[PDB]
């Protein structure tokens, strides 16, 4: 049942894929590996095919690779990036080396539609309703994507949405940058373990944004954003407090002039009123006060979409894997394992 292969090499890169997989062009590359776009003359579909380059050159990589293919194979969902298709040309444990991951290929993020027009209130009904559909997927099988942002969503031509590369050096997260404007403050600052509510938080701050125009927090760093955070939804009570275990972090939150959350409807003047009281239930400076995906979906600003019985979740999703310490050979042959065992949709 092997498929044919077929080798080339595209800018400085052998790419060994099955004959599926035509007209393959470079569409990209990074510190993960090379990506190509490509015709899946199977699906029909234009697909991504991802080349990882060394995904077993150490421990923490082999299971960063362990870690991605195993988060791709779960994912079965219309809003979530799911696995067309993972493959290697190796015929052995012993020459396996490469892996090849094949997702869609949506076309632009949440970021490029943006830019090309102006989104109206039906464009980020629909949206939100998207990202808080895949959410409560994704939330069912006990997975916290961790670092949602607009770049994080691919979107196509009829709005449709798929949320990408789910979280897996916080240098990336310094100064003025979007890569943290999106995060929670909890985990921003280290306060305690983050659960899934901070996603919810990321989606808050995007649906603002896309509402304004305008990033809801444009930090130029962690405090200059937590203040401006502070700001928007008060500072914390004695009960919050409690929640966060550093001594000094505690210290530092009651160093603070205390002030009260502020009226959303005067911040986010001109908005849907729905819309209004939605961010207020998503940016709720405490994670376990936060509404949650599920909830969200039943919102009256989503009544024009919201179909319970087209909102499916997820079947478990073990990671008892996290808290394993093995070799890098063994998490090599785990991949290998997946690899090979994968079963098309």
């Amino acid at each position: 049942e092997r498929p044919t292969f077929y080798r080339q090499e595209l800018n400085k890169t052998i790419w060994e894929v099955p004959e599926r997989y035509q007209n393959l062009s470079p569409v990209g590359s990074g510190a993960y590996g090379s990506v190509c776009a490509a015709f899946d003359t199977k699906t029909g579909l234009r697909v991504a095919v991802k080349k990882l380059s060394r995904p077993f050159q150490s421990i923490i990589h082999a299971k960063r690779t362990y870690r991605e293919l195993r988060l791709l194979k779960h994912m079965k969902h219309e809003n979530v990036i799911g696995l067309l298709d993972v493959f290697t040309p190796a015929r052995s444990l012993e020459e396996f080396n490469d892996v090849y991951l094949v997702t869609h290929l949506m076309g632009a993020d949440l970021n490029n539609i943006v830019k090309c027009q102006k989104l109206t209130d039906d464009h980020v009904q629909f949206l939100i309703y998207q990202i808080l559909r895949g959410l409560k997927y994704i939330h069912s099988a006990d997975i916290i994507h961790r670092d949602l942002k607009p770049s994080n969503l691919a979107v196509n031509e009829d709005c449709e949405l798929k949320i990408l590369d789910f979280g897996l050096t916080d240098d990336e997260m310094t100064g003025y940058v979007a890569t943290r404007w999106y995060r929670a403050p909890e985990i921003m600052l280290n306060w305690m373990h983050y659960n899934q509510t901070v996603d919810i938080w990321s989606v808050g701050c995007i649906m603002a944004e896309l509402l304004t125009g305008r990033t809801l927090f444009p930090g130029t760093d962690h405090i200059d954003q937590l203040k401006l955070i502070l700001r928007l939804v008060g500072t914390p009570g004695a009960e919050l407090l409690k929640k966060i275990s550093s001594e000094s972090a505690r210290n530092y939150i009651q160093s603070l002039t205390q002030m009260p959350k502020m009226n959303f409807a005067n911040v986010f003047i001109g908005a849907n009123p729905l819309a209004v009281d939605l961010l207020e239930k998503m940016l709720v400076l405490d994670s376990d006060k936060r509404i949650t995906a599920a909830q969200a979906l039943a919102h009256a600003y989503f009544a024009q979409y919201h179909d319970p019985d087209d909102e499916p979740v997820a079947d478990p999703y073990d990671q008892s894997f996290e808290s394993r310490d093995l070799l890098i050979d063994e998490w090599k042959s785990l991949t290998y394992d997946e690899v090979i065992s994968f079963v098309p949709p």
